[PDB]
């Protein structure tokens, strides 16, 4: 079987309690994460250290606070209390699993499914080819050895519109954005990188990423996480928002792709 789970945020247990409760069985499952592992919860040691153990039978792609993590272990980024990151920096195997977790994708696509997966999703300005691109450049100096140089560029919030003729510092702080910050869009595809709100409370004329049709989200389902506001909730057909919040008192949620069965495991706070 295939099992979807969204953020997770250092929620160890409800990870494994929603994992016991589908029976995940590694060897005939597999489970696709959409990143977030760590931060805010207070297990983002034993996630990580779990969720490497797990090898092929798990597809993962990183997200804003992965990466805000590696910026903190490189030096590049100030580590904040609330992220309840310091177990982890001071593990003895910091090192290799820190150093796995950055060689790790930003997108995963399985053919055989139609399924795509991003942190934030796809933005309607990517064709599938331009965003496999995008996500090959970052990975590539994310897996470098000088990867503590481009944590340092990627914060940033322009430029917010793509273009094939991007170039340099801009281009990797809009791959980067775009694939593990955005929600929001203006009606031509630009992202708004302020606005973290549920679409309902939202100002106009922001409109969901998904609410503008783009040439990935019209052959490919999309499954992300990171827009906890959302809610799971208010998205078209073929697109799964699996982030319902379980660091912040809501909930993990689960979804196995065959029957598209949901499985839900309350939130410990
Ligand atoms: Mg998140
Ligand atoms: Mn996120």
């Amino acid at each position: 079987a295939t099992y979807l789970i969204g953020d997770v945020h250092g929620c160890y247990d409800e990870l494994i309690a929603l994992l016991h409760k589908v029976e995940f069985t590694p060897g005939k499952d597999t489970l696709w994460l959409t990143g977030d592992l760590v931060a805010r919860g207070p297990g983002s040691l034993d996630v990580l250290r779990y969720v490497k153990s797990l090898g092929d039978s798990v597809r993962l792609v990183l997200g804003n606070h992965d990466l805000h993590l590696l910026a903190v272990f490189a030096g590049i980024s100030r580590n904040k209390p609330k992220d309840r990151l310091t177990p982890l920096l001071e593990a003895p195997d910091a090192d290799e699993l820190l150093n796995w977790l950055r060689r790790q994708p930003l997108l995963q696509i399985d053919e055989e499914k139609k399924l795509v997966m991003a942190h934030a999703g796809i933005t309607p300005q990517w064709d599938l080819q331009t965003a496999k691109e995008c996500a090959r450049d970052v990975e590539a100096v994310l897996s470098s050895d000088s990867y503590p140089f481009f944590l340092d560029a990627m914060y940033g919030d322009m430029p917010n519109n793509w273009s094939p003729e991007l170039r340099g510092l801009g281009r990797l702080r809009f791959i980067t954005n775009a694939f593990t910050r955005m929600r929001f869009c203006f009606p031509n595809g630009q992202l708004d990188m302020y606005s973290k709100e549920s679409p309902e409370e939202a100002p106009a004329p922001l409109k969901p990423w998904f609410a503008i049709p783009g040439p990935v989200a019209e052959e490919y389902s999309i499954a992300f996480g990171h827009w906890a506001s959302l809610e799971g909730k208010g998205t078209p057909e073929g697109i799964y928002a699996l982030d319902t919040g379980c660091c912040w008192g809501g909930t993990l949620t689960c979804l196995r792709w065959e029957d598209k069965q949901y499985f839900v495991q309350p939130s410990n706070r």
